[PDB]
């Protein structure tokens, strides 16, 4: 998210 983290896998 804003602000973090956004993890594909």
């Amino acid at each position: 998210g804003f602000g973090g983290n956004d993890n594909f896998g």
